[PDB]
């Protein structure tokens, strides 16, 4: 069926949970070994959620190359991602050995710092300018450049220096501030303005590695953000537009890792973000 009319049958029958219940029925299961080896398990912040073996991003280091890190690849749009969950104490400095290693330009943030009272994910890139940060771990330095603070979502220029080598690079850091404490945002024009300012900074674009998408598990709203993203994407390459099919590609994405989309109001969102950006687009 089309998206925007399959989208009133099912909320005229309410049946978004059997949906959605259907989709985790379905979806791919693979093996996770190297995240479940016992000298892993700080490096993981969630017991349940693990990248799978033949996706997941490996760190240039003989002694553990393990990150709780997955590769989107999606074929027909041409698109990468990498998702990750939020860095812990213990992990930052793997964090951004990765940036490095797979030539990022842009790391998306869907989470505050602090949410519903506990911690998240560990502060891990710089607050103000003069006070940079040092990895001992992986030998990296990073530097504040610039911020810009917006009512959705916050901007900032980061440098990053490979001490080793002594070559730097410049990383953008898009900052979603405002998805609810609980729920989902009630309409999605920010998050697709959000989105678009991505998109126009070249940090998803093909001459860079992957862009880094993270929440703090790194599969509930990062799915959404890249679920959208691929889906408007196919809907401008083909001939016709209403063959996209939403839960086809979700599918797809969860073949590369586990749980995308957590909920089932997590999944009609995706739908309305993908339903009104399409308007956008046009030609619109
Ligand atoms: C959650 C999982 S591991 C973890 C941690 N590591 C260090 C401090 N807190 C928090």
């Amino acid at each position: 069926m089309e998206m925007e009319k399959e989208f009133e049958q099912i909320d005229k029958s309410g049946s978004w949970a059997a949906i959605y219940q259907d989709i985790r029925h379905e979806a791919s299961d693979f093996p996770s070994r190297v995240a479940k080896l016992p000298k892993n398990k700080n490096r993981n912040r969630y017991r349940d959620v693990s990248p799978f073996d033949h996706s997941r991003i490996k760190l240039h280091q003989e002694d553990n190359d393990y990150i709780n890190a997955s590769l989107i690849k999606m074929e027909e749009a041409q698109r990468s991602y990498i998702l990750t969950q939020g860095p812990l104490p213990n992990t930052v400095g793997h964090f951004w050995e990765m940036v490095w290693e797979q030539k990022s330009r842009g790391v998306v943030m869907l989470n505050r710092v602090m949410e519903k009272g506990s911690l998240k994910c560990a502060q891990y890139w710089p607050q103000k300018e003069e006070k940079e940060m040092i990895f001992e771990d992986t030998n990296l330095k990073l530097t504040l450049i610039s911020e810009d603070i917006k009512s959705y979502y916050t901007v900032r220029q980061l440098e990053l220096e490979n001490l080793t080598t002594q070559e730097t690079r410049e990383i953008l850091h898009f900052h979603y501030t405002t998805w609810p404490d609980f729920g989902v945002p009630e309409s999605p024009a920010s998050f697709l303005n959000f989105l678009f300012k991505v998109r126009e900074s070249g940090s998803l674009s093909p001459e860079h590695g992957p862009v880094v998408v993270h929440c703090s598990a790194g599969i509930g709203r990062s799915g959404t953000f890249c679920l959208a993203d691929t889906c408007l994407l196919l809907m401008d390459k083909r001939k016709d537009p209403s063959s996209v099919d939403i839960k086809k590609v979700l599918l797809e994405m969860r073949k590369f890792r586990m749980g995308l989309i957590q909920t089932a109001d997590q999944l009609r969102f995706s739908y309305l973000a993908v339903i009104e950006g399409a308007k956008f687009i046009m030609g619109d």
